[PDB]
DNA sequence: AAAAAAAAAAAAAAAAAAAAAAAAAAAAAAAAAAAAAAAAAAAAAAAAAAAAAAAAAAAAAAAAAAAAAAAAAAAAAAAAAAAAAAAAAAAAAAAAAAAAAAAAAAAAAAAAAAAAAA
């Protein structure tokens, strides 16, 4: 897409647990796992950085 | 023959070092277990290969979570001042091969001496 190019890390989290992410740029973020539903292997939702 | 410096007399000031003996620790150098790594054998799970198959991307289309707009408000990060940590640049150095000067052994031969022959 014109956001997405590359797929890059997958974890296992349960409903309570965040997820750190980093940028090449000296940027990171601690997000609540909370606020996104689980989708069926298609489809783009939320943008977390 | 003039200048300068060493050394020695005797009461003063002030320092430094080598060993013995026992018992404990701390460096520092070795054999020797012990496991990576590597060479050279047989051996055996994976790709190949082929036929056969059915599970998930397309497609229609609603709708429901969404990313931009608007607003208010909090205050992370960036650049400018100073103040420490830590590493190359350059220069210096102590043993260390090279050279030169003095001590001990060497015999050739003779002065002086000691000793004895007729």
């Amino acid at each position: 897409r014109n956001g997405l190019v590359v797929g890059a890390v997958q974890v296992d989290d349960c409903d309570q647990i965040m997820m750190i992410t980093d940028a090449g740029t000296l940027v990171r973020t601690r997000v609540s796992e909370i606020s996104i539903v689980g989708r069926n292997t298609q489809g783009v939702i939320l943008i977390r950085t």
